[PDB]
RNA sequence: UUCACAUUGCCCAAGUCU
RNA sequence: CAAUGUGAA
C-alpha cells in the first residue's frame, strides 16, 4: 500500500501518429553540485525579498563566491563548492544577517542512472536543484505565480477596464521522462492590476471619462472595495478609505491637505477627493504598483474580453510555444550554463497510437450498433436499449405567462414526446398535472401535493425563466425531501425546440427514471468483464479562491451492473481544502453493498478512478484511499480481498499535444484525434502512466488526460487498462459522444457539484448541519439524480 | 437549467515584511 | 458547477 508498480509493458494498439509535445529535451552534466543552507533575520520578509538579499550578498562578497541560485527561502546551489563550516554576514537593503552553511552534495550522475533503469525511484531533491536553476533569473525579472511567470507584454496594451489588464506569461516545470529531462513549457494569461496613478484607477472604476465634488457614497463605497488590499507607492498596503475628503481629513499633530501644503510645499489638485489609509495619502501622490495579479473575479465583460486573449486553435497554440521559447533563449541564461545545462529550442517528437473506438449497443426493435467517428456518435434510428415508459408526469412552470404561454408548453410537450418515442422512451400522454408557479416558496407545497396526489408518479418537468434560486429550490426538495425526480428546462429551449435539444433532454430523463440509455458492444470489451468488477470514479471539489471556511466535497460513485451503465453515488462534506476523502470507507462500503443488491455478485476486482491528485500528493493520498478501500472490503466480510486498481486522473496539467501532420489536425481547432494515446518517451521512467486524449476538441487545444497508475494488484497490461479506460469514456450517458475522462470519474464531479446546489447559502454542529444538507432522500439514494 | 469541448476559479504549488 | 466563448441530429 505504498510504492506505485512499474510500468508492466508498451501499449500496441491503435494506428501510430506523429506527435509534437510541449516538452523540451535538456542535457544534464554529470557532474555533483553543492547545496548549502541560508538562514536570514528576520524570516517573514516575502521571498522576492530573500532573493533580492541573497543576490546583492553575491556580487558583494565574490572575493570573499568565485553563480549560484537560489530558491527563495532556505536552499542554495553552486556548480563548483565554497571555500566554505557555517558563516554567518551581513547585508544592507535599499540590517540583515546570512546564514550560510553546506549540507550536502547533489550528484547529477545518480539522475542520470534514475532516467535509466538502474535506479527504481528517482532522487526529487535532483529533481527540485535543477528546478531551482531554471528558476533562478525568471524569478527575479518576473512576477511568479505559482509555477508560472508573467510579465507586461511590451508593445501592448490589453485593457480588461476596471484598473485591469491581461498580462501573458508561461508555465515552467522540470521533469524526468522515459527519454531525458524535459523541460515542460506552455504559454498562459492572467489579470494583473495596471501600474497607473490611483487617480486614473478612480476613474476606470467609477467609470469616468477624465477626471466630474466629493464622491458619492455609493462611488466611495465601490472605490473602496476595488483598492482595499492592494498596495500602492509614491510601499504600502491600503487597508480602507478615508470618509472625509483630503480637505477636512483630520489627524492628531492638523488636516491631510494642510500637512502637504506645509511639510512637502504641495498644493493638492483634488482635496475634494478622500484619502486612502494605509497615516493617509492622497490619492494624487499615489500609484498602483506593478506586478499585483487580480485575484477577486472578473466581471462578465471582463471575462469575455479574457477568453478572447486566451483563445487559441492547437496549431496557433503550438506555434505561440515554439516563439515563446525561441525567443526565451534558455541556453544564452547564465545561471543555465553555469550549470552546463543545454535546453533544446525544438518540441519533442513523440510517437502516439489511436485507439479504437468501441461500438456502442442500442436496444429497440432494430438494436442498433452505432459507431463513433472521430469521438462522435448519433441516436437518430436509435431506441434506448432499455427505455422507461412514461405513463404520469407533471409540468411545473415558473417562467411567466406572458412569456412562456399555454401553447408553448403543449408545443414543448407535443415536440418532446414525439423525440422521445423515437428514442424509445414513450411519454404515453399529456401530463397529469401542469400549472404555473412563481419564487422559491410554492416549490415545497407544490412537490408535496404532487407526491401526495398523483399515484406512480415518475416525473416532474420544471420550466425555469432563466438564471434562478428556484433551481436550487426545486433540487433541495426533490433530492433530499421529498425524494422525487425533476428535470428542469429553460424557459428558452421550451420557447423554440430542437431535434438535438430535446433528444438530449431524453438522454437525461430515460437516466433519471432507471433506464439504459445504450451499452458498450459486450463481445468488444477488454477480459475484466470476464469477471464482477465494480468501477469507482472519485472526486474532491474545493471552495473558490479567497473563500475560508467553506467545506471541500468528496463525491464516488460505482457502477451498478455488467455493462457498465447505471451508476450510485456517494457524497461528503469534509475539511476546508483537504484533498483526502475522510470517510471513503464508509462510502465504498454503501457501494460495495448497493453493487451487490443490484447484481448479486461481489466484486472480484475493484477500478478506483481518482481525479485531481498532483504528483506532490500522490503517497499522502493512496497511502488513506486505499487503505480505506480495503478497510471497506475487510469489514464486510472475511477475507474478502478484491484486486485494486488506484488510477490518477489529472485534465489540468501543462502537458499539449499537436498533430506533427497537419494532414492529421481535426476540425476548425486543428486538435489530436479522439482516442490518441501516449505511453513512450515523455512519459514517467519506471513507473505506469499514460495520457489519453479521449474526446474530440472541438474548441481550442485539447487537454489530454494523464492517468497514473498508484497501484494495481489486478496486473493489467498497458493495452487492456488503455482500452478500458478509452471505452469507459464512451459509456457517458448525458452525450452521445467520448468524454474527456471516464464516466465514472466525470460523474463523481456532477455530484459534488450538485452538494454544492444543495448547500448554496448554507455554507461539530456545523458539520451536522452542512452533512444533513447534502443527505439524499432514500428514494433518491439508488438513483442517478446527478444526471 | 439539453449537452460536450475550451479559458479561469480547486489538492500540491504559489502567495503573506500621517 | 459559476462566468465567457465555440459548437451539435
Ligand atoms: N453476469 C456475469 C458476471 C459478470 C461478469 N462481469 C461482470 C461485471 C459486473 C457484474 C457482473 C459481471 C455472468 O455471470 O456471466
Ligand atoms: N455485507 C453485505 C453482503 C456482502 C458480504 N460480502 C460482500 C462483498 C461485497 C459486496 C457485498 C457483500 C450485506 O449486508 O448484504
Ligand atoms: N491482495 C492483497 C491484499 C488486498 C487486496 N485487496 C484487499 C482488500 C481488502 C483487504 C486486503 C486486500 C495481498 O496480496 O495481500
Ligand atoms: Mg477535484
Ligand atoms: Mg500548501
Ligand atoms: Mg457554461
Amino acid at each position: 500500500a505504498f510504492k506505485p508498480p512499474p510500468r508492466p509493458d508498451f501499449g500496441t494498439s491503435g494506428r501510430t501518429i506523429k506527435l509534437q509535445a510541449n516538452f523540451f529535451e535538456m542535457d544534464i552534466p554529470k557532474i555533483d553540485i553543492y547545496h548549502y543552507e541560508l538562514d536570514i533575520k528576520p524570516e517573514k520578509c516575502p521571498r522576492r525579498v530573500n532573493r533580492e538579499i541573497v543576490e546583492h550578498m553575491v556580487q558583494h562578497f565574490k572575493t570573499q563566491f568565485g553563480k549560484p541560485v537560489f530558491d527563495g527561502r532556505k536552499n542554495l546551489y553552486t556548480a563548483m563548492p565554497l571555500p566554505i563550516d557555517k558563516v554567518e554576514l551581513e547585508v544592507t537593503l535599499p540590517i540583515f544577517k546570512v546564514s550560510i552553511k553546506w549540507v550536502s552534495c547533489v550528484s547529477l550522475q545518480a539522475l542520470h542512472d534514475a532516467l535509466s533503469g538502474r535506479l527504481p525511484s528517482v532522487p526529487f531533491e535532483t529533481i527540485q536543484a535543477l528546478d531551482v536553476v531554471m528558476r533562478h533569473l525568471p524569478s527575479m525579472r518576473y512576477t511568479p505565480v505559482g509555477r508560472s511567470f508573467f510579465t507586461a507584454s511590451e508593445g501592448c496594451s490589453n485593457p480588461l477596464g476596471g484598473g485591469r489588464e491581461v498580462w501573458f506569461g508561461f508555465h515552467q516545470s522540470v521533469r524526468p521522462s522515459l527519454w531525458k529531462m524535459m523541460l515542460n513549457i506552455d504559454v498562459s494569461a492572467t489579470a494583473f492590476y495596471k501600474a497607473q496613478p490611483v487617480i486614473e484607477f478612480v476613474c476606470e472604476v467609477l467609470d469616468f471619462k477624465s477626471i466630474e465634488k466629493p464622491l458619492t457614497d455609493s462611488q466611495r463605497v465601490k472605490f473602496t472595495k476595488e483598492i482595499k488590499g492592494l498596495k500602492v507607492e509614491i510601499k504600502y498596503r491600503v487597508c480602507n478609505v478615508t470618509r472625509r475628503p483630503a480637505s477636512h481629513q483630520t489627524f492628531p499633530l492638523c488636516t491631510v491637505a494642510q500637512y502637504f501644503k506645509d511639510r512637502h510645499k504641495l498644493v493638492l489638485r483634488y482635496p475634494h477627493l478622500p484619502c486612502l489609509q494605509v497615516t493617509y495619502l492622497p490619492l494624487e501622490v499615489c500609484n498602483i504598483v506593478a506586478g499585483q495579479r487580480c485575484i477577486k473575479k472578473l466581471t462578465d465583460n471582463q471575462t469575455s474580453t479574457m477568453i478572447r486573449a486566451t483563445a487559441r486553435s492547437a496549431p496557433d497554440r503550438q506555434e505561440e510555444i515554439s516563439k515563446l521559447m525561441r525567443s526565451a533563449d534558455f541556453n544564452t541564461d547564465p545561471y543555465v550554463r553555469e550549470f552546463g545545462i543545454m535546453v533544446k529550442d525544438e518540441m519533442t517528437d513523440v510517437t502516439g497510437r489511436v485507439l479504437q473506438p468501441p461500438s456502442i449497443l442500442y436496444g429497440g426493435r432494430n438494436k442498433a450498433i452505432a459507431t463513433p467517428v472521430q469521438g462522435v456518435w448519433d441516436m437518430r434510428n436509435k431506441q434506448f436499449h432499455t427505455g422507461i415508459e412514461i405513463k404520469v408526469w407533471a409540468i411545473a412552470c415558473f417562467a411567466p405567462q406572458r412569456q412562456c404561454t399555454e401553447v408553448h408548453l403543449k408545443s414543448f410537450t407535443e415536440q418532446l414526446r414525439k423525440i422521445s418515442r423515437d428514442a424509445g422512451m414513450p411519454i404515453q400522454g399529456q401530463p397529469c398535472f401542469c400549472k404555473y408557479a412563481q419564487g422559491a416558496d410554492s416549490v415545497e407545497p407544490m412537490f408535496r401535493h404532487l407526491k401526495n396526489t398523483y399515484a406512480g408518479l415518475q416525473l416532474v418537468v420544471v420550466i425555469l425563466p432563466g438564471k434562478t434560486p428556484v433551481y436550487a429550490e426545486v433540487k433541495r426538495v426533490g433530492d433530499t425531501v421529498l425524494g422525487m425526480a425533476t428535470q428542469c428546462v429553460q424557459m428558452k429551449n421550451v420557447q423554440r425546440t430542437t431535434p438535438q435539444t430535446l433528444s438530449n433532454l431524453c438522454l437525461k430523463i430515460n437516466v433519471k427514471l432507471g433506464g439504459v440509455n445504450n451499452i458498450l458492444l459486450p463481445q468488444g470489451r477488454p477480459p475484466v468483464f470476464q469477471q464482477p468488477v465494480i468501477f469507482l470514479g472519485a472526486d474532491v471539489t474545493h471552495p473558490p479562491a479567497g473563500d475560508g471556511k467553506k467545506p471541500s466535497i468528496a463525491a464516488v460513485v460505482g457502477s451498478m451492473d455488467a455493462h457498465p451503465n447505471r451508476y450510485c453515488a456517494t457524497v461528503r462534506v469534509q475539511q476546508h481544502r483537504q484533498e483526502i476523502i475522510q470517510d471513503l470507507a464508509a462510502m465504498v462500503r454503501e457501494l460495495l453493498i448497493q453493487f451487490y443488491k443490484s447484481t448479486r455478485f461481489k466484486p472480484t476486482r475493484i477500478i478506483f478512478y481518482r481525479d485531481g491528485v498532483s504528483e506532490g500528493q500522490f503517497q499522502q493520498v493512496l497511502h488513506h484511499e486505499l487503505l480505506a478501500i480495503r478497510e471497506a472490503c475487510i469489514k464486510l466480510e472475511k477475507d474478502y480481498q478484491p484486486g485494486i486498481t488506484f488510477i490518477v486522473v489529472q485534465k489540468r496539467h501543462h502537458t499539449r499535444l499537436f498533430c506533427t501532420d497537419k494532414n492529421e489536425r481535426v476540425g476548425k481547432s486543428g486538435n489530436i484525434p479522439a482516442g490518441t494515446t501516449v505511453d513512450t518517451k515523455i512519459t514517467h521512467p519506471t513507473e505506469f502512466d499514460f495520457y489519453l486524449c479521449s474526446h474530440a476538441g472541438i474548441q481550442g487545444t485539447s487537454r489530454p488526460s494523464h492517468y497514473h497508475v498508484l497501484w494495481d494488484d489486478n496486473r493489467f497490461s498497458s493495452d487492456e487498462l488503455q482500452i478500458l479506460t478509452y471505452q469507459l469514456c464512451h459509456t457517458y450517458v448525458r452525450c452521445t459522444r467520448s468524454v474527456s475522462i471516464p464516466a465514472p470519474a466525470y460523474y463523481a464531479h456532477l455530484v459534488a457539484f450538485r452538494a454544492r446546489y444543495h448547500l448554496v447559502d448554507k455554507e461539530g454542529r456545523d458539520h451536522q448541519a452542512l452533512a444533513k444538507a447534502v443527505q439524499v432522500h432514500q428514494d433518491t439514494l439508488r438513483t442517478m439524480y446527478f444526471a
